[PDB]
């Protein structure tokens, strides 16, 4: 049904097709020439790294990293009230992720790796350098007691320093927010390649997904919880001794040279045959928009 091609946010109405109505004239709103809807095509498109290659401090420290993440998000999910179970349903609150990234089973384990992988090169696609400190910061393990019982079965506790010591400035939530997005968008291109399709509600049989959407219109709700997630996963990135330097705020403002056609402009004028040559006249223009 056509009602299922509605975008979130807005609601279906049924307009006229060209701009200008009967209405008063003094009350006619004169428009310009409208900007092109290229957001009417969700096409995903995540940062190129193919070609990138890592440099050799990351590429020594990342499996440690990944096994150290990997255990800090599976103690994300404890604290979200996730529970390890034999079976696979984790609607049915039971799954075998408990165990450790040996154990793990070995496609889960891949995907955090290619995740770990894809967000260290993104990270240094996004033009921000990162380097080690020192490696003290390493070697420190102060460590804060939790309750055995409401920890998991493994003795080692991957809870790490608390994040209030770090500091996160408003270049790193500028580079969180843009990692989000590469994550979303190859998250995307991923369901399209599986064949997945936008609609109005979710549908498994028919590949229907809302949350293929720009992510800007993407819901509130997944928007906080995916950048929660990479926000301990870059503090953490810096609390470990790695120190990465964002690229300065550049605004170049497109100034919306892209528009409809070719047309930069539209002029309204009178009727030649109204011209005046004497006398003293006015007239009012109203600008709505500046
Ligand atoms: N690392 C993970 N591996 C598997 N499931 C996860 C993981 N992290 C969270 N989940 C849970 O499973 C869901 C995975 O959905 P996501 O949008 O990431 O893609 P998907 O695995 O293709 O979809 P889904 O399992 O929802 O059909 C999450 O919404 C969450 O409830």
């Amino acid at each position: 049904p056509c009602y299922e091609a509605v975008l979130p946010k807005e609601k279906l109405k049924v307009e006229h097709s060209r701009e200008y109505k009967q209405e008063r004239t003094y009350t006619r709103d004169l428009l310009g020439p409208t900007v092109s809807l290229t957001q009417a095509a969700f096409t995903p498109i995540p940062v190129d790294t193919s070609q990138i290659v890592l440099p050799p401090h990351l590429e020594r420290i990342r499996e440690k990293l990944a096994e150290n993440i990997h255990e800090l998000w599976v103690m994300n999910k404890i604290e979200l009230g996730w529970q390890y179970g034999p079976v696979r349903d984790d609607n049915k609150r039971q799954h075998p992720c408990l165990v450790e990234f040996s154990k793990l089973p070995e496609q889960e384990r891949n995907y955090n790796l290619q995740m770990s992988l894809e967000t260290l090169k993104t990270l240094l696609a996004l033009g921000c350098h990162v380097g080690i400190s020192d490696e003290h910061a390493e070697d420190k393990v102060k460590k804060m007691k939790l309750p055995k019982n409401y920890q998991l079965t493994s003795g080692y506790k991957p809870a790490p320093m608390d994040l209030s010591f770090i500091k996160l400035t408003p270049s790193q939530e500028a580079m969180v927010d843009k990692l989000a997005e590469n994550a979303h968008n190859v998250w995307a291109r991923d369901r399209i390649r599986q064949g997945w399709t936008y609609g109005i509600q979710q549908d498994v049989k028919n590949r229907r997904n809302p949350r293929l959407v720009p992510y800007t219109l993407l819901d509130d709700r997944t928007k906080k919880s995916n950048k929660d997630s990479l926000r301990e996963a870059v503090r953490t990135l810096l609390g470990y001794g790695y120190n990465l330097e964002a690229p300065d705020q550049d605004h170049a403002a497109r100034a919306e040279v892209c528009s409809g056609t070719g047309e930069r402009f539209r002029i309204f004028r009178a009727e030649k045959t109204y011209a005046v040559k004497a006398g003293r006249w006015y007239f009012e223009f109203e600008t709505v928009t500046a």
